[PDB]
DNA sequence: TTGCCGGTACCGGCA
DNA sequence: TTGCCGGTACCGGCA
C-alpha cells in the first residue's frame, strides 16, 4: 500500500516495489517510513484552521473569566 | 511593489504592470488584490505550528487548575 | 528592505 | 476503502 508520509502527500509511495528499502520519497525526506495501513492523512491546513478558531474563544473567555 | 497575497506566497506579483487592474495572480484567484506596502507575508507553518503548542499548555493547564 | 525562483507540502477529486 | 495526478500553497535562500 502505501507508506504514512507519502499517504499524508498523497504522493505516489513504492513501497513494496523498492524491497525492505523505506519507500523511495521517504528517502530524499529520509525519514521513518512507517507502514500502519490503519492511516489516514491529517488535513493540516483546515485542521490548524480549526485549532486557531478554537483557541481564539478560550482567549475571549479569558476576557471574562 | 507586490500585492499582498502575492507578497504571501512570495510569487511574481505584476501589478504596477498590468494597470489598475488587480495583480494577475489575484485574479485566477479573484481576490482583493491590496496594497499595503507596509505587509510582510506571515510564516502559516512555523506559526500554526506555535500555536498549536500553546493551546496544548492551556489544556494541559485545565489538566489542574 | 523586498522581489521571486526552484522545490516541497498539501489536497480536491477522479478514479 | 485507497492510490495518486494536476494544480495550488508555502518558503528557504539568493539575490
Ligand atoms: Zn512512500
Ligand atoms: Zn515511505
Ligand atoms: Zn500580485
Ligand atoms: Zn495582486
Amino acid at each position: 500500500f502505501a507508506c504514512v508520509e507519502c499517504r499524508q502527500q498523497k504522493s505516489k509511495c513504492d513501497a513494496c516495489e523498492r524491497a525492505p528499502e523505506p519507500c523511495t520519497k521517504c528517502a530524499k525526506k529520509n525519514v521513518p517510513c512507517i507502514l500502519k495501513r490503519d492511516f489516514r492523512r491529517t488535513y493540516k491546513r483546515a485542521r490548524n484552521e480549526a485549532i486557531e478558531k478554537r483557541f481564539k474563544e478560550l482567549t475571549r473567555t479569558l476576557t471574562n473569566l
